[PDB]
């Protein structure tokens, strides 16, 4: 129906896949004699090893600023002496 | 230089242009700012960041289980898992 249609595309779209990905996963959605696990597995693979990539980026990131975060006492200590500006100067391993 | 190598690093964490404006202001005058206001600094971007890795591990749960369960070969799409998974979210 045209709702369970929109609900793939919703489906879809909630998980990130592109606007080629999608178009792809549609093309064998109503063509599936003509396609296979291997290309739906492809998409779908592919969007993992993305997100997967862009997490440990992030992660990375994370541990640094939760590093620069830990080291600082928070308070009206003058800025003379911060950690964080210490940190960044020298680089952003935090 | 320094000054450049400083916002390298602040750029390498994600810090928003903003952010690394203030970053810059306590640390060319630091007698007149405090550790609170760098650390919020620090925790307002943290805090971005481990937003994001949430709503994307989120994403890489689903989509590992769509990827475990498929045979990915040769096999007919009608038959497909990852189809099925789509259709009923
Ligand atoms: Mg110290
Ligand atoms: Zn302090
Ligand atoms: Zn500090
Ligand atoms: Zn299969
Ligand atoms: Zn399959």
């Amino acid at each position: 129906s045209d709702l369970q249609r929109l609900k793939f595309i919703r489906h879809a779209r909630q998980l990130g896949f592109s606007l080629e990905s999608i178009r792809e996963l549609l093309s064998i959605r109503i063509d599936p004699e003509h396609h296979t696990c291997q290309e739906s597995k492809g998409i779908v693979q592919e969007r993992l090893q993305e997100v997967e990539a862009r997490i440990a980026e992030l992660q990375s990131m994370q541990r640094s600023l939760q590093r620069l975060n830990d080291a600082c006492c928070g308070t009206a200590h003058s800025s003379v002496y911060c950690s964080i500006l210490e940190a960044l100067e020298q680089g952003a391993s935090g």
